[PDB]
Parts: structure tokens; C-alpha cells; sequence
């Protein structure tokens, strides 16, 4: 007998019933009772999928917005600004709106959770959702195992007075209080017949201190009387011996995202007093795997149970209807539903109920050797630009002829309903390619003339022809496919369809030349080429695992550099490369950052390997650069734009303290997440702060980030104020 587990199955539904329910309810289209009924249908669909494939059925997974927020509500962590917790009304206020909790990435994934704000030192059982869901399924004659976020990870993902609660001394006191509530929840479950509880502790894979583990041991000793099964994923646990010594009867390890868990288990063994649950089916990638190979790992480990490595919600629901993928790709893929079926196959095989498993091997599939070696024989010169910054700077400035404190923007422009409809009609084939392009040309012209009128120094074409930055390029690159319904939850009701890098990546034709060249033909002002970095493209896409990550990254980077070269040839003087994944794609373990940044840096530089006369702008809307400034410094950009409104310019500290910093900085002086129009005085405070140490010639003035989420009536007046401010600064520091 091989007990099979599974967790994190997508909640959105095959027809995206979840997204529609949430949105209809918010718009007032349906009632709370109707919203609930729809959610229960999804609940049944989920456990139905589980029941057909695995032995242990999870419950408490259908979150109405975020499971971390659900955990906070469970323990009473509701900020005072929300008043008494009413229910859904309060829940969504904490989730979205002007008073909502901060939203941030869940570990190193594309799912975003809500950051609990701990205002009190005493937790209490506000709502027992785990019990609620457990009883709901029991009433349907279905035994389930509540899926909950463990107490250590919960605090680890939370903040107290604006700071993370991550040091042992910051966690210790709160934990005793927190575990007491968990104890109450667990006791009630057991009293009601609950046989197993799935506790998620992914924080165990962070670079923890031995002091953290001392705290964790004490936490679980207090919960040793409950039927707990602890899961860890996204990487190897930070202290194997300490982890396996925890007083829990069942322990799960992710044997997919890392090799350390296995090596450590082979070297130190695994306790006889507890059972191992082998996470052997990947939840982060959509590739079919040779179940005979997986089977051998499980057999060597003598593991009594199996399951996916990490939550399945990082994958789309089903591959079933994906019948328009490039030839041969569909047969090598497997989404959430198929991953569950793989666990069933593995279970049956391991129990001798079957003696055969489908063969899986496609190493040569979609592999373009000529392009591969083009990257494998990479000579240093493709990673370092011809001349050093100081020399390039001299050449660029004489070429650009820009004033002190030049102004520009750094992203998309707002998209009217008309722009959206045209893109729609185009995708549906309602209109021709020539027709769509003509429309785009019109929007670009209007945008260019508007910037001219407003008085900006460096212009952008608006990107009215793009929706998702990564999808835009994925559709133009060979080796990358896009799905029709491969939806994956990002947060709340927001879903995205990750592209699939299934083979060697190359750029067959120019991807952005027509729009950029056209925009530039309308003005004497320099117009920016706008591209997305290599690491960002793969960060938002699924990709082959039988090739090192850095190779895929360099392949993409080379393709991007070809675009850069075509832009240069076309006379484009400035090229911006947005690489938000530079930090966002970094390992959860900062101890693994050296190896990661080595190639992330090389990938960007390969993509940005432009002629000395070509000004390269790197763009990243990070809230702080203190922990990565040393890596940033190795990127061969000429200008780097940052968001400085939130910190009122204090984010500049990482730059003024970097000895030898001499590159230009595009200072964001306007928060594009607010409809409010920044006053000239507000922006002035920011620029003045930035000018405290750094020389004035390094500074550019621009908005914080893209503008596509704002309306024109907000953008125009803010842009004019930005120009007015820059003009003022020039007179002052003339
Ligand atoms: O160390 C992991 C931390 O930086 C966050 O990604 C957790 O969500």
C-alpha cells in the first residue's frame, strides 16, 4: 500500500468560475449567498478531482482571496482600521481597496499573498474555518484533512510595525500565544473526527538560524498530540537533522526543486519513529515525467507515501482542451489534473496493481543545435560592452543633447476602452493585421504629439499594442508556445497564462521595429525602444528542465540582443530593458544568490550588449536596493530608473552609499498606484533628497512605474507638473 497525497489543486475552476464569482459579487451582480453557492460547487469539483487520484483529500483550500489572509483572520489578526470583523465585507476590505493589507510575492513564485499586520501580542480564535470546511465535507460523507499554514511560516510572512517578524527574538513571544490558538483549532477538529491535518511550513526552506529551529522544535512539541503531517517546499529544508527530529509522525519533503534534501537524507538517514512523504511530482513545471524513474526514487527511499513536491496551484487546471499547441508539445505536457493522474499511476505501479508505466523522453524535441552552440561557445565579449561607462557616457550625451534633469516616462500609457476593444477584435480576427496596425499607428501619433505638447525630453510609443509584457514577446519568439486556457492564479481574481518555453529560443523576425521606428519618425526627440529582459521572460513562463536555467536565459538574451541591434540599425538612440525578475526570480535562500546572480547578470548584459553610442536604460520598480546593489552595479546599463515617491527619495540611500557609483538614475517622483495628481512641491521634495549626495548630472525625472493602470485625465496633469518641476530644478541648480 502506497498512501498518496496531493495539495494545492487549483481553485479557479476549468471555466474560471472562481474569477467570475468573485467579480460578479464585487460588482453587485450576485448576492453573498449566491457567491457562496458557487464556491461550494468548486469545493466539490476539487475534492472530486482528488478522490479519483489520491488517498488523502485536503480541505480548507478554497480561499476567497488569500490563504495567508485566511490564517490571519483565523487567529484574530485583523488591524484596528477595519473595526470589528463582520465577515466577507471586512475580508474583502482587508484584501482590496484603500485600506487593504500589503500584497507581496509568496516566496519565489508568481502567486501573491496578503501580509498580515500584527498589532497585538495576543492571538485568539476569531473564526475556525478549518473546522467549517471539515464539517461541510463530512456532511457530504467525505473525510478530509484540513490544509493550514503552519505557525512559524505564518509569522515569518507577517509584519509588526512595518518590519518582518523574522528574528527569533521577534517571534518567540508571539509564538506561544499563536500556537495556543492552533492548539484550540486542532483540538476541535480532532473532537469532530478529523484524522489528519496538513500543516504547511515552507518557511523551513529559508536560510534559518539554528535559533529558529530551537523555536520551531518547542512549537511542535506543544502540538505533538495532534495528527499532523508537515509539508515543506520550494527548496531544501535549512536544517535537515533539526527538521527530522521534530515531534511529528509524518513529514513531507520536496525532492524536486532541490538536490540537498535527498543528499542529506542519504547521509543522515530518516528517523524510524516517523513516516516520509515523498514530494516527487513537480508543481512548478508542466512536464510529463518518467514515472519509472520517479518510482525508483520512492523505492530507494523506502517511502510509504508520495505526493506533489509543491502546491499544484502554480499550474493551470487541465491540458485537455489545449489542441492548438505546436506539433508534439501537448503529448509532453501535464497540468494540475494530469499531475494528480500521474500520482495515481505511480501509486498503482508502486503497489503492484500495474506493471507498466508510459515511457517519457524528449531531450532532442524542438532543439535547434545551431542556435544552441551559438550560445554554448559564448566568448566573453558578448557579455561586456565595447567601452566602459565613462567613455559611453561622453558619446551618448553628445549624441542626445539633453538638458539637466531630463524628463521621460518608463512604461505603457493608459488604454482607453477603444484601445482594448481593437486589441480584442484583432485577437478574435474581427479585423485584419493591417487594420490593427493602422489603429496602433494612430494611438502612437496621438501619444507622441501629446508628449511633445506636454514637453517631455525622451519619449515612448505607449505600448498600446501590448497587454502582458511577457506574452507580447513570447508570441514572437520561436521555442515558446502560448496556451488558450492555461490560466494560473496570480492573486485575488487576477489570472495569467504563463507561456511555455518548450525548446531552443530564437527570434525569427524583428519584434518591435515597426512601432518604434514609426514613433521616432514623428519627432526629433529621442524615442525609447522598449523590451523585456531575459530573466523576466522565463520567470513568467514554464520552461524545459533538461537544460540548465542559465542556458535558456542566454538563449533568450541573445534573441533580445538581436532586437537591440535591429533597433540600433534603425537609428534608435535609447533602449530600455525591463528586468523586474532580476530580484524576483532569485532563490528563496539568499545563500544561493551568488550562483543565481552570476547568470542573471550575464543574461541581462548579453541582452544589453549594445554599441557605445546606444544608451541602455534598466528599469525595476523595487521598493529598496540595499540587498542587491552589488549585483545591480554589475549590470551594464547606462541609466537605471527606480520608484522613489513612496520613500520620498530615501530609497536613494543604497546608491549614495555605494562607493564609486557614477551611473545615471531615473528618479520616480510620482506614485502611479494613486489616482491623485502629485503637486510640484511633493515631487520637489523627492528630487531634492536625491540630490543630497549624488551629482546633479546623474538625475532624470520620471514617474514611478508604468502608467497603464491610470486614466488620461490623471496622467496628463501629473506629467505637466513633472515637466514644470524639472524646469524649476534646472533654474535652481543652473
Ligand atoms: O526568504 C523568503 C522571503 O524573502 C519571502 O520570499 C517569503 O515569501
Amino acid at each position: 500500500f502506497t498512501k498518496a497525497y496531493a495539495f494545492g489543486f487549483p481553485k479557479i475552476g476549468e471555466k474560471r468560475e472562481f474569477k467570475k464569482a468573485l467579480e460578479d459579487f464585487w460588482k453587485g451582480k450576485i448576492t453573498e449567498e449566491q457567491f457562496e453557492e458557487e464556491m461550494n460547487k468548486l469545493r466539490m469539483y476539487m475534492v472530486e478531482n482528488y478522490r479519483k487520484n489520491v488517498d488523502v483529500i485536503p480541505s480548507n483550500e478554497l480561499s476567497y482571496y488569500d490563504f495567508v489572509l485566511d490564517t490571519a483572520v483565523m487567529v484574530g489578526a485583523v488591524p484596528e482600521r477595519f473595526g470589528e470583523y463582520r465577515g466577507l465585507s471586512t475580508y474583502f476590505d482587508m484584501a482590496r481597496g484603500g485600506k487593504a493589507l500589503e500584497m507581496t510575492k509568496f516566496f519565489n513564485t508568481n502567486y501573491h499573498y496578503l501580509v498580515p499586520e500584527i498589532e497585538t501580542e495576543e492571538f485568539y480564535l476569531l473564526e475556525n474555518k478549518p473546522l467549517e470546511d471539515y464539517l461541510f465535507f463530512k456532511s457530504k460523507g467525505i473525510e478530509t484533512a484540513p490544509w493550514v499554514i503552519g505557525p512559524f511560516t505564518f509569522l515569518y510572512l507577517s509584519k509588526r510595525n512595518g518590519e518582518w517578524i523574522r528574528r527569533p527574538n521577534q517571534m518567540e513571544k508571539l509564538l506561544e500565544s499563536l500556537v495556543s490558538v492552533y492548539k484550540e483549532v486542532f483540538e476541535k477538529l480532532v473532537e469532530n473526527g478529523c484524522k489528519e491535518i496538513l500543516v504547511n511550513e515552507p518557511a523551513f526552506v529559508c536560510d534559518l538560524e539554528k535559533a529558529h529551529w530551537d523555536l520551531i522544535l518547542n512549537v511542535y512539541r506543544e502540538l505533538s498530540e495532534f495528527p499532523l503531517t508537515v509539508f515543506t517546499y520550494y527548496d531544501s529544508v535549512s536544517d535537515y537533522e533539526a527538521c527530522v527530529s521534530l515531534p511529528v509522525k509524518r513529514l513531507h519533503f520536496d525532492f524536486v526543486s532541490n538536490e540537498e534534501n535527498l543528499k542529506n537524507l542519504e547521509k543522515h538517514g530518516f528517523p524510524e519513529d516517523k513516516k516520509l512523504v515523498a514530494g516527487v511530482i513537480n508543481g512548478r513545471q508542466p512536464w510529463k515525467v518518467d514515472l519509472r524513474k520517479v518510482a525508483s526514487l520512492v523505492e530507494k527511499l523506502g517511502a510509504s507515501a508520495i505526493s506533489n513536491s509543491c502546491p499544484l496551484f502554480h499550474l493551470p487546471v487541465t491540458l485537455e482542451l489545449e489542441n492548438n499547441l505546436p506539433g508534439g508539445l501537448k503529448e509532453k505536457l501535464a497540468f494540475a489534473k494530469e499531475k494528480l493522474e500521474e500520482l495515481k499511476m505511480l501509486k498503482d505501479f508502486l503497489e503492484g496493481k500495474t506493471f507498466d508505466l508510459p515511457n517519457v523522453s524528449f531531450e532532442d524535441f524542438a532543439v535547434d543545435l545551431q542556435a544552441v552552440e551559438r550560445v554554448r561557445n559564448l566568448p566573453e565579449d558578448s557579455f561586456r560592452r565595447e567601452k566602459e561607462y565613462t567613455e559611453r557616457d561622453r558619446i551618448q550625451r553628445e549624441r542626445l543633447n539633453l538638458p539637466l534633469f531630463p524628463t521621460t516616462t518608463i512604461g505603457s500609457f493608459p488604454q482607453t476602452p477603444e484601445v482594448r476593444k481593437m486589441r480584442s477584435k484583432y485577437r478574435k480576427g474581427e479585423i485584419s493585421k493591417e487594420e490593427y496596425e493602422a489603429f496602433i499607428k494612430e494611438q502612437i501619433k496621438k501619444a507622441i504629439e501629446l508628449q511633445e505638447e506636454i514637453g517631455l525630453d525622451v519619449l515612448v510609443h505607449g505600448e498600446f499594442e501590448r497587454t502582458d509584457m511577457v506574452e507580447f514577446f513570447a508570441e514572437k519568439l520561436n521555442g515558446i508556445a502560448t496556451t488558450q486556457n492555461g490560466w494560473v492564479l496570480s492573486y485575488g481574481s487576477r489570472c495569467y497564462r504563463p507561456p511555455i518555453i518548450y525548446g531552443t529560443v530564437t527570434r525569427p523576425e524583428p519584434m518591435t521595429l515597426k512601432e518604434i521606428t514609426y514613433a521616432q519618425s514623428l519627432t526629433e526627440k529621442p524615442v525609447k525602444g522598449m523590451l523585456t529582459g531575459p530573466v523576466t521572460i522565463m520567470s513568467w513562463s514554464y520552461y524545459r528542465e533538461d537544460i540548465p536555467e542559465r542556458e535558456i536565459a542566454y538563449q533568450i538574451a541573445l534573441a533580445i540582443n538581436e532586437e537591440v541591434k535591429d533597433l540600433e540599425e534603425a537609428g534608435i538612440k535609447i533602449v530600455q530593458i525591463d528586468e523586474p525578475a532580476f530580484r524576483e526570480k532569485a532563490p528563496i535562500k539568499k545563500s544561493k544568490w551568488p550562483e543565481y546572480f552570476e547568470w542573471a547578470i550575464n543574461a541581462f548584459n548579453l541582452a544589453a550588449n549594445a554599441r557605445p553610442e546606444t544608451q541602455i536604460h534598466a528599469h525595476m520598480c523595487y521598493s529598496d536596493f540595499n540587498e542587491i546593489i552589488e549585483y545591480i552595479h554589475q549590470l551594464e546599463f547606462d541609466v537605471i530608473s527606480i520608484e522613489a515617491s513612496r520613500s520620498k527619495g530615501e530609497i536613494i540611500s543604497a546608491f549614495e552609499n555605494f562607493k564609486g557609483w557614477i551611473k545615471q538614475i531615473g528618479v520616480g517622483v510620482w506614485d502611479i498606484h494613486s489616482p491623485a495628481v502629485p503637486s510640484i512641491n511633493e515631487m520637489r521634495e523627492i528630487v531634492e533628497r536625491v540630490l543630497r549626495v549624488l551629482p546633479k548630472e546623474l538625475i532624470w525625472i520620471n514617474p514611478d512605474c508604468g502608467l497603464k493602470t491610470r486614466n488620461w485625465d490623471e496622467v496628463i496633469p501629473s506629467l505637466r507638473n513633472m515637466v514644470a518641476l524639472a524646469k524649476e530644478m534646472r533654474e535652481k541648480f543652473e
